[PDB]
């Protein structure tokens, strides 16, 4: 018997472009992870002020230890505070945005690695200059703070302590500790014992310093569960390349591989932009990696380095084409060893890439799903075994636009190839990102974005399901 549970709102948006209940008016990019201790997480941004890619954006979860049933308190991982006196509110926060979720099954740490960019309008705000975020100096890293007419790049070193371009300490310190609710002090900028303003801020400054404007990936840990979390940390120099305009995750659930060579690895989507045509003709999929239990993290290769695009050879530094982007992406680990990548693309159909090291470099062969539609929007896939058989369970809008939520079901096979096997409907109406989960027992989870009633986009709800949902027809 075919089994769907009812629709619970998870994290409910407000209605008519009014904020909700909590004065929030939208909740954006689901994140499910099931733990060890098999308790649910929910994440989530957490949209103050409209539905847009910027602005007041918190990190947040909620957790389930019921299975989905019922849910505790939010939980705000991060959120940084306003810039109070930008002239336009709306762009006026340093931002934090899109989340994925994965925990280490041996040490337990539960990862959420997140975007971060200085106030501003996010992705769509990035300067067309580079400024260097981080140098160099007696074999230590710094983050670079810039200070209106002056060209020497300050920086933030141990305690906080901003030292001039020429080395000498200052009388100005940055809070690289925070500790209020939410980090909400991180980056405050303090002369003496005075706070003057803070380094993420851009416009209408009352402190003489700010970061460089660019693209930036955080990450916080939990070692309990997710109940409590540590302060950010900025991962970027670790996987962020010189020639990197916009680098940011493939929001969702991120896994560790099961098995062969480089069992134990955590993988993370991500993507990129270049200098070149950025958001126009360079958005390109990868994965970020770490292989000592997320101390360390380091960038894979692009599926577009060296891929064959009519006759020519391109680079994810240097394209300039519209159809061969691959942006967000899921990544699955298969039990022959190699790893899918499911990427939101141009082409209207499902687009996969194929790694045999572990997540480093791609295939050649990038294959396309006429069976799976795409309407450019991102998407969810997990792996998962039924009767001794192998198979893959995809998530995303069946069009024909961002509406009519779908679960595709794929047998995997020895050589890693998929077999569209089922295509049933899940939710009915506005439908766009989403995030599975196995929950065991033959059930499974979802966290979607959905609409109605005039809800503003989008509020997050749960569902659960079973294999005579996946299988059977309805
Ligand atoms: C960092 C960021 O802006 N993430 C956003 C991305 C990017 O804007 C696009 O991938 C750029 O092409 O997509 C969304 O806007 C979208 O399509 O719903 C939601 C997501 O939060």
């Amino acid at each position: 018997g075919a089994a769907l549970t009812e629709k619970t709102d998870i994290f409910e948006s407000g209605r008519n472009g009014k904020p909700n209940k909590d004065g929030i008016k939208s909740y954006r990019i689901p994140a499910l992870l099931k733990t060890d201790k098999g308790t649910l997480i929910a994440g989530a941004d957490e949209r103050r002020l409209h539905s847009s890619d910027w602005g007041d954006i918190g990190m947040v979860i909620r957790r389930s230890e019921d299975n989905g049933k019922t849910w505790g308190d939010r939980v705000t991982i991060t959120n940084l505070r306003d810039n109070p006196k930008a002239s336009d509110p709306s762009i006026g926060s340093p931002v934090n945005i899109d989340m994925v979720l994965v925990q280490d099954p041996e040490t337990k740490r539960i990862f959420s690695i997140y975007d971060m960019f200085p106030e501003g309008k996010g992705i769509f705000g990035m300067s067309s200059q580079k400024e260097e975020a981080y140098k160099k100096i007696d074999g230590k890293t710094y983050q670079i703070l810039y200070r209106e007419g002056e060209k020497g790049a300050y920086t933030i070193r141990e305690n906080g302590t901003v030292y001039t371009p020429d080395g000498k300490a200052t009388d100005y310190r940055v809070v690289v500790d925070p500790v209020k609710p939410a980090y909400s002090d991180k980056g405050d900028l303090y002369k003496g014992n005075q706070l003057l303003g803070n380094i993420y801020f851009t416009t209408n400054k009352t402190s003489p310093f700010r970061i460089a404007k660019d693209s930036y990936l955080w990450m916080s840990y939990s070692d309990d569960d997710g109940k409590t979390w540590s302060a950010p940390q900025d991962i970027t120099p670790m996987v962020k390349a010189d020639w990197m305009k916009f680098l940011g995750v493939g929001p969702g659930t991120g896994i560790v591989l099961r098995n062969g060579p480089h069992k134990g690895r955590i993988l993370i989507p991500v993507y990129t932009t270049n200098n070149v045509s950025h958001l126009n003709g360079s958005q390109s999929s990868r994965i970020i990696y770490s292989d000592d239990h997320g101390k360390t993290w380091h960038a894979g290769e692009a599926v577009n380095d060296n891929r064959q695009v009519d006759g020519q050879k391109i680079h994810s530094s240097t394209m300039n084409n519209r159809r061969a982007q691959n942006t967000e992406s899921t990544v699955v680990q298969l039990n022959n060893g190699d790893v899918k990548l499911f990427m939101r693309g141009l082409t209207g159909d499902l687009q996969v890439a194929t790694s045999k090291d572990g997540g480093v470099t791609w295939e050649k062969d990038i294959k396309r799903y006429p069976q799976v539609k795409d309407v450019y929007v991102q998407m969810s896939a997990i792996h998962t075994m039924h009767e001794g058989k192998e198979y893959i369970i995809l998530s995303n809008a069946g069009g024909p636009k961002r509406e009519n939520g779908m679960v595709h079901l794929a047998r995997v096979e020895e050589n890693g190839e998929l077999t569209w096997l089922k295509h049933n409907p899940i939710q009915k109406g506005e439908f766009a990102y989403n995030s599975l989960q196995e929950l065991g027992n033959g059930e499974y989870g979802i966290l979607y974005e959905h609409t109605e009633k005039g809800q503003n986009a989008y509020t997050l709800s749960f569902r659960k399901f079973n294999w005579d949902f996946l299988s059977k027809d309805l």
